[PDB]
């Protein structure tokens, strides 16, 4: 049976795909960089796989309007206005900011995949972090043909470094 | 020739129908009511209709990202929060926003309607204002379904009145 923590962490985590796929989507509708919109549609994917396991266990979808830039944890609001606001400067921003959301989302998996022994639960978290790994290395790729980089904020430099070194999984 | 003041009318109403559409967007989102996902897109309708103007004058667009949420200027970001955050609490206070947003719009169209002696700026405001009257009638027949009814803040009882006693144009 799931642990009150863990409905809590699957409630996190489905707004937490959605700040990913609303600043991805607001940024693509900024700059038109084909990057935003596809990885918007991977962040949907993964929107949608969380939604699953909520409805698997009856758990209250947090995502009570779909509508971009809005939650019902306020965390998710802050951060998708501050992101929003950054990504508008220029699109070096725009691809610091993708960087920084995998770099969070990447973080909290860890924390959340740690603290369950639900087999179901693991295979879509590991599989949302696979993904958000790949989307990590497609944007700091992306930053680097604007002769630029990424400092990681969330994850300690020594992941993201084995992040980056490796290729696409 | 238009002046710069009639541009600034452009500027500002092309803005102001995305207002609408976002909010109604955002409502629909959240309560299904078909009204604002109806009426949403006469608004895109109207933004359509801007745009076309601001393109004929070569005016650059303030609608530099499409996202729903999103403005330049921010009288209309402003709006759009606290328009959402009324909006959130119940179907009644969600239609009271479409009442409020149309009434704002026919003061504002009649603002500018009465700045300009272009026919070609006219036509188009006073098709935008048609369309606000219909909106209006609409919305506020809603409110009634829910033994509500609206209060005009913007245009005055008497125009306010005028237009609720008679049919949709
Ligand atoms: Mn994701
Ligand atoms: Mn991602
Ligand atoms: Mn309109
Ligand atoms: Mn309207």
């Amino acid at each position: 049976p799931i642990s009150e923590e863990e409905k809590e962490g699957l409630i996190e985590m489905r707004e937490e795909e959605k700040l990913a796929r609303d600043v991805y989507l607001t940024l693509y509708n900024k700059w038109k960089l084909q990057i935003f919109k596809n990885i918007a549609e991977s962040e949907q994917t993964h929107m949608d796989a969380v939604k699953y396991l909520l409805e698997k266990y009856n758990i209250p979808d947090p995502v009570k309007n779909d509508s971009i830039g809005v939650f019902s944890n306020p965390k998710f609001e802050e951060l998708y206005k501050k992101l929003v606001e950054k990504g508008d400067k220029s699109e070096v921003d725009a691809l610091k900011v993708g960087a920084t959301i995998e770099d969070l989302d990447i973080a909290d998996l860890e924390k959340w995949i740690n603290k369950t022994d639900n087999e179901d639960i693991k295979f879509v978290y590991e599989n949302l972090m696979k993904g958000s790994r790949n989307h990590m290395r497609a944007f700091v790729r992306m930053l680097n043909n604007y002769g630029s980089n990424y400092t990681p904020q969330y994850i300690s430099k020594e992941e993201y470094e084995e992040i980056i070194s490796s290729s696409t999984e």
